[PDB]
């Protein structure tokens, strides 16, 4: 669920500025809570930090490219909480741009992978 209303009471996302070299400009709450790192880690760094062992190198060539030409994408990425604990981060881009068209800011939204059960299913899929 995308492209529809978003604010930070319900969602995890970042902004990042594309005149400061893609630095973060804004966190949601939820971003904060997910990573456990807090502001002082974030505003003004780039999102690559919750990178680390074993995060697959092709997929972080593909966020890089995607964000290079301005074009929205997903993937699964490895990430790290701030304690060192890994999670599996399905990260969606999409550029934000400018009147004349330039790329000015990128929105990110992070989802945690987490199991996804029957019984979620059933709720999902329960009729009427
Ligand atoms: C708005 C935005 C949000 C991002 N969020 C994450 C994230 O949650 N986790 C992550 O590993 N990389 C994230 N990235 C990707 C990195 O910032 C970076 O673009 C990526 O690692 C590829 O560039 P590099 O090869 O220079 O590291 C995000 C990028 C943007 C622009």
């Amino acid at each position: 669920g995308s492209k529809d209303a978003l604010s930070t009471f319900k969602h995890t996302f970042v902004v990042a500025d594309a005149t400061k070299d893609m630095a973060i400009m804004y966190a949601s709450a939820g971003f904060y809570e997910m990573t456990q790192y807090g502001p002082e880690d974030v505003i003004g760094k780039n999102c690559r930090f919750l990178q680390g062992p074993g995060t697959d190198t092709e997929e972080v060539a593909r966020i890089r490219r995607a964000i290079k030409n301005g074009e929205s994408h997903c993937g699964r990425l490895l990430n790290y909480k701030k304690d060192g604990t890994p999670f599996w981060n399905l990260l969606t881009l999409a550029p934000i741009k400018n009147e004349q068209g330039a790329v000015v800011k990128f929105i990110g939204m992070q989802v945690e992978v987490t199991q996804f059960t029957e019984g979620e299913l059933e709720k999902a899929m329960r009729p009427n």
